[PDB]
This record gives C-alpha cells, sequence and structure tokens, in this order.
C-alpha cells in the first residue's frame, strides 16, 4: 500500500543555511540536539545517492535502529530525497518511508515542501496514530534543528 502526503511551510532562515544545517550537518547535529537519538553512522556509500545510515535511538530502557537510505541530493536546489525503515517491533505495519524534500527562497527564509510516501505491507492502510508519529518526529527533527541555527 503506497499513502501520500504533502506539505509547505516557511522558515525565516535561508535555504542554503537551512539546507547545510539540516542535510550536510544533520548527521552532526541530530544526535547532539535530541535527547533519543544516539547515533547516525554510515553502513555504506559516500554520502551521495545510495548510501545507507544507522540512526541509533533510546527511549525507556528500550534500543531502536532505523536505516536511512540517501534517494537523491542536490545542494544547488536544496533537493534530499531519502527513505527510513527498520526498527523492527516499533510500528510494525511500515514497510518503508521515502520523503522528497526541498527548499526555495522565500521572502529573505525558506519556502519548505516535503512530499511523504507511507510504504504499507499488502495493501494495508495507513494507521492515524502512525502517520502522526512519523510526521511528528521528522518535523520535530527538522525544528529542532532550525531552532539551533535561530539559536547561535
Ligand atoms: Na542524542
Amino acid at each position: 500500500g503506497v499513502h501520500t502526503f504533502e506539505e509547505e511551510s516557511t522558515s525565516p532562515v535561508p535555504p542554503a543555511k537551512l539546507f547545510k544545517a539540516t542535510v550536510v550537518d544533520g548527521d552532526e547535529l541530530t544526535p547532539k540536539l535530541i535527547p533519543a537519538i544516539q547515533s547516525i553512522e554510515i553502513v555504506e556509500g559516500n554520502g551521495g545517492p545510495g548510501t545507507v545510515k544507522k540512526v541509533t535511538a533510546v527511549e525507556d530502557g528500550k534500543t531502536s535502529y532505523v536505516l536511512h537510505k540517501i534517494d537523491a541530493i542536490d545542494e544547488a536546489t536544496y533537493t534530499y530525497d531519502y527513505t527510513i525503515s527498520g526498527g523492527t517491533g516499533f510500528q510494525e505495519i511500515l514497510e518503508k518511508v521515502s520523503f522528497k524534500t526541498k527548499l526555495e527562497a522565500a521572502d529573505g527564509g525558506s519556502k519548505i515542501k516535503v512530499s511523504v510516501t507511507f510504504h504499507t505491507k499488502g495493501d494495508a492502510p495507513l494507521p492515524d496514530e502512525v502517520h502522526q508519529d512519523v510526521k511528528q518526529k521528522s518535523q520535530g527533527i527538522f525544528k529542532a534543528i532550525e531552532g539551533y541555527v535561530l539559536s547561535n
């Protein structure tokens, strides 16, 4: 099953700066800013398309690993597409979640365009709680980084 949503939002942060913090420096900043996220390490690749990363998260004694694949990256157009999977036992209905992200200049800051694709096991629909939990975590991580840029 394939379930698609789009979100548009703004930032006061200009796109180059927002792209560098979110995507180029995301592996450095995310474990530093999000208590629950222990580490982000390269499993395979050179940081270009096809690169797989392991994100280690701990909450309430419970340690979980989601894998993160780069599908596309282009710094000139602030394009970053990636796929999240793994975390066995964590939210069982998802095979994988594909993000397409793009930033552009608006009024001295950024316009942020996100497209997300939830891939379910075998034609299941997308539960509300799972969509909300994935949206909250990805918005939360991007905003935490966005706030960090504004705080320096
Ligand atoms: Na952390």
